[PDB]
């Protein structure tokens, strides 16, 4: 399937700011607004994000502007840098896809900091990869929006997302 039909299984859509796993200020597709345990910093984010007075809640059409936008930068971001690119470029188009995700879900430079990872990735030790990835905080700190991710960077299938 797609990057967005993965994200969405991934982080699901809602409408109104909600609390995510690690109990951050999520609206949308996985749009973190801040990690501030306060309400109204999160509102207020929102605000800013989308250009109006929301007071919480978005719209579907605004929701997939703020996805597109986050994509965008997942991938814009993957390629021009010098450590993501070629790891990127060696990768098979169903673990492109998780690379694009991972990207998303930890940004740019939490993702290049993790150098044996992207090793073995580019080295095709898929076993491997998965089992470090299952020692990071990304993973550890909410499984239930990682795991699809690791299994498919173990399978180079879709079969997680069917």
């Amino acid at each position: 399937m797609n990057i967005f039909e993965m994200l969405r299984i991934d982080e699901g859509l809602r409408l109104k700011i909600y609390k995510d796993c690690e109990g951050y200020y999520t609206i949308g597709i996985g749009h973190l607004l801040t990690k501030s345990p306060d309400l109204n910093a999160a509102k207020s984010e929102l605000d800013k994000a989308i250009g109006r007075n929301c007071n919480g809640v978005i719209t579907k059409d605004e929701a997939e502007k703020l996805f597109n936008q986050d994509v965008d930068a997942a991938v814009r971001g993957i390629l021009r840098n010098a450590k993501l690119k070629p790891v990127y470029d060696s990768l098979d188009a169903v673990r492109r896809c998780a690379a694009i995700n991972e990207v998303f879900q930890m940004g740019v430079t939490g993702v290049a900091g993790f150098t044996n990872v992207l090793r073995m990735l580019q080295q095709k030790r898929w076993d491997e990869a998965a089992v470090n990835l299952a020692k990071s905080r990304w993973y550890n700190q909410c499984p239930d929006r990682a795991k699809r991710v690791i299994t498919t960077f173990r399978t180079g299938t879709w079969d997680a997302y069917k």
